[PDB]
């Protein structure tokens, strides 16, 4: 109903992305259905889905997680941070919509992958624009914190 | 930039027949930077011709402007009623956009949007394509269109 029956995939696919390409040791928490109307973080990242229904995937992070993810990636020295940064969440974000979503076609359920958006600035909110409950599933990681969500309509 | 003109009509007609504010297009073009910056802004995934995306950013100014006069100016929670507002302006965009792009050969799927607040926040589309901005005047200050399609 909600859409949280269908959190593993989206969860699967980020424990895998995270891991594999920061080695941050990612621990998803229990998916919630969002009561507030917005995250709120430092680096968030956007990837619209369509399909049988349509949706999005977001990722909210801490500063901390988001730095440590973009050191992992591309090295402890930081060459431009605002550059890294888009480069390494938004090749993160495009893996998580194509591993999610080979998860879901093996479930029988065909989405397309738009581009991703990577937001910077301290406390920034984004905000899901749907009819649908948003799902959110947040997670711990050696260097801090950050949240995926995810709505299907 | 041809390609720019759907995206130019549906803004123009959602921002008049919505919000009762009349964007002033300027020309189309390629970004030489690797973020848009603003106060609000809102982006919305599309895919089927081209994978892609379309933004808008707008400045305070201009976003207050556009949620007051889609609120009927009883404007009760500005969180709310922007990410409602700005959402609604967005998902038309995203129709009207891809109905003219429909009417030149190319057929898109949307998806839902999102909505950016934060004074001052970047946003960056991730893609190898070129990302094309198309700026626009109004009467309560500047907002700045962004696609791009790979």
């Amino acid at each position: 109903s909600s859409g949280i029956e269908i959190a593993k995939p989206f969860v699967t696919a980020t424990t895998n992305v995270l891991s594999t390409m920061a080695g941050i040791q990612p621990i998803p928490g229990q998916p919630y259905v969002k009561k507030n109307n917005v995250a709120k973080g430092d680096v968030s990242a956007v990837v619209g889905i369509t399909g049988h229904k349509n949706g999005s995937i977001s990722v909210t992070f801490t500063k901390q997680c988001a730095i440590a993810v973009v050191k992992a990636m591309l090295g402890d020295d930081i060459q431009d941070i605002i550059q890294d940064t888009k480069d390494a969440v938004g090749e993160v974000t495009n893996m998580i919509s194509g591993q999610a979503r080979a998860a879901l076609s093996e479930m029988g359920m065909t989405f397309q992958g738009a581009t991703p958006s990577v937001i910077m600035g301290d406390g920034h909110t984004i905000s899901h624009v749907t009819k649908s409950p948003v799902i959110a599933i947040p997670f711990k990681t050696n260097h801090g914190e950050f949240t995926v969500e995810f709505c299907l309509e």
